[PDB]
């Protein structure tokens, strides 16, 4: 039959077990009733015996919320002392603080004090503020003589790193001899071009140093000319290691180089000739690209590391930056010819330089019945299944991606191909990019919410394909989703963005919460973008950077330009986030031109050169 279980679910959260307890015979088959037992242990957790839980966590193991069962019971387990069971139980791989302090605390009452000096080093070399139950563990360490003044003043680098201001301070007042350093460490972290009183800050002692690398570190961030000054003088006045220079200098290069200063070339030559750090060689060779100097470009894409040089990225630069250097060569076409093949940004342009047509390769997986079933009849599975049916988007999802969280590569295909099948498309989409399957281009790229996202294209005279990239790029058809800061929906709106495009295209908008409509998300997301397309004369590398970046950025990066190329362009994108993002959008855009008889090439004739001129 099927299951009124509501009634009982309804009586256990906030209430009586009795109608669970008349039920539950009824209830064995169904896939659910584990999330009923747990509430319902839950509830009496304190009075429950070791052996019913115990009998509990080896019965349930596997479902989602089992974790906080386990810390809800090993904090009993350490208040009553029954150390025995608690170190049966713990595990690191629950990443909860609190246990970890705990096992700390056993660990040094127990004999094990080097192990419990390490446990309480690692949890205390850590810039931010720990749990109440850490506090017990590091008074124990301390109480034993460990924490040292140098242990206490690393810990106050890394608040003052973390920003967190008010627990650096409070470990400023716990330095006996240092306390002069650590209040200045705290007013430098919180204004660095103090150090511009250069009086103020040559006291030669490693503490200092410390003091003045991490303000020379977070100056070059914001005024990396600054910082570049008063290296020269700093480094002579006081004793920074050899690594302590390398670190400042990298932050200082980084900066000048991502706002195309050539003086981050000899700085970043000196202080890491070795091509050591992967993201100064990147930056150093992108600058060099943005100056024009090809010869130089070519040079060093030949020195890189054998992990850089593996990567579609430079291999494409190495023929492209000896293309521009020795324009009359045929060593380029060779290097080209490797690359075209693959479906990638990087190959799709390789192609491009050849002339020839892009490598999709829409090969299916091939999946075996017995795996697919195994898949379909796990318990996990089944609950996942309900879950949907029943209308709960988000318990379903959950049962999917932990049951994921440890099923192999060929259970996480038949994992993605079932999800496909009940057009439920991020969870396919999240379980076949977890396997790396990349040539399943149906999964991978599917056609949600077409007539939608085709309508809306017509409306502003954007081509379809680019609207599919941009929601498969943001969302990848997750209809709910949320970032970091509160981007929203399909098209990852941001609640100001969303509320202006709304006021100016009058489009209706209730809320900052209606954004998961996917007719209201596709609506004034598309809006902003025929706004952002119209503002860079329909070009949709420009466009699309200021979509997710903003356009007074994408301004900023096309400062002092003259026929500059789109490659290039794209690849001196300062921020990490906004570049992947162009590169995919473009990538999915010729994607999607496929899927929807609409060839689309990687860059259009009108794209392929741009300034501020």
């Amino acid at each position: 039959q099927r299951r009124l279980y509501d009634q009982a679910k309804a009586a256990l959260a906030k209430g009586n077990s009795a109608p669970y307890m008349a039920s539950r015979s009824a209830l064995r088959d169904y896939p659910l009733e584990p999330y009923l037992a747990y509430d319902e242990l839950t509830h009496r957790l304190k009075s429950a015996s070791n052996e019913e839980v115990e009998r509990f966590l080896t019965e349930h193991g596997d479902l989602p919320q089992i974790g906080w069962l386990k810390l809800r019971w090993l904090r009993l387990l350490a208040d009553r002392g029954d150390w025995k069971t608690f170190v049966n139980y713990y595990d690191p791989k629950l990443n909860f603080t609190e246990l970890d302090c705990l096992y700390g605390q056993y660990q040094l009452g127990h004999g094990q004090k080097a192990e419990g000096y390490a446990t309480s080093e690692r949890l205390w070399l850590v810039g931010k503020s720990q749990p109440a139950a850490c506090d017990t563990l590091f008074g124990l360490w301390q109480g034993e003589g460990q924490l040292t003044e140098e242990k206490v003043w690393k810990r106050l680098k890394l608040a003052a790193e973390a920003r967190n201001y008010s627990l650096a301070s409070h470990l400023a007042q716990r330095l006996p001899t240092l306390g002069n350093q650590g209040a200045l460490m705290v007013s430098v972290a919180q204004n660095p071009a103090q150090l511009s009183q250069t009086g103020r800050f040559s006291q030669r002692d490693h503490a200092t140093a410390d003091v003045v690398g991490l303000g020379l570190r977070r100056l070059a961030r914001q005024d990396p000319e600054k910082a570049l000054s008063l290296l020269d003088y700093y480094s002579s006045a006081l004793p920074f290691s050899s690594d302590e220079k390398v670190a400042i200098a990298r932050e200082i290069g980084l900066s000048l180089a991502k706002r195309f200063d050539p003086r981050a070339l000899p700085l970043m030559t000196q202080y890491d000739p070795g091509l050591r750090d992967n993201t100064v060689t990147e930056w150093r060779t992108r600058l060099l690209l943005r100056l024009g100097r090809w010869d130089e470009a070519y040079a060093l894409t030949r020195k890189l590391p054998q992990d850089l040089a593996a990567t579609s990225r430079w291999r494409y630069w190495q023929a492209r930056s000896l293309q521009l250097a020795q324009p009359n060569s045929k060593e380029p076409i060779a290097l080209y010819q490797k690359l075209a093949g693959e479906r990638d940004f990087y190959g799709f342009l390789a192609a491009d330089r050849l002339s020839v047509p892009y490598k999709l390769g829409n090969r299916p997986a091939h999946i075996d019945p017995r795996v697919l079933q195994r898949v379909r009849n796990a318990a996990s599975t089944r609950r996942a299944m309900e879950f949907f049916n029943r209308g709960e988007v988000i318990n379903a999802r959950r049962e999917w991606y932990h049951a994921a969280r440890l099923f192999d590569r060929d259970e996480l295909i038949a994992q993605a191909r079932l999800a496909y099948d009940m057009q439920w498309y991020f969870p396919a989409i999240r379980s076949i990019s977890q396997a790396q399957y990349w040539d399943d281009l149906d999964i991978r790229f599917p056609m949600a919410h077409r007539a939608t996202l085709v309508r809306e294209a017509k409306n502003r005279g954007l081509h379809s394909s680019w609207i599919f990239a941009i929601t498969r790029q943001q969302s990848a058809f997750m209809s709910d989703a949320r970032s970091g800061v509160g981007a929203t929906g399909l098209m990852q709106l941001m609640p100001g963005t969303a509320k202006e495009t709304s006021r100016k295209f009058g489009i209706p908008l209730a809320s900052t919460q209606q954004l998961i409509v996917p007719d209201v998300n596709i609506r004034l997301g598309a809006a902003y973008l025929s706004q952002v397309h119209s503002q860079f004369n329909g070009n949709r590398v420009l466009a699309s950077a200021a979509y997710n970046a903003g356009p007074g950025r994408v301004r900023q990066w096309l400062k002092d330009t003259r026929h500059l190329a789109f490659d290039v362009w794209i690849e001196t994108i300062p921020f990490d986030e906004t570049r992947q993002y162009v590169q995919n959008v473009l990538s999915y855009a010729v994607i999607y031109g496929q899927k929807l008889n609409a060839p689309q090439p990687i860059v259009d004739w009108h794209e392929r050169y741009f300034d501020d001129f």
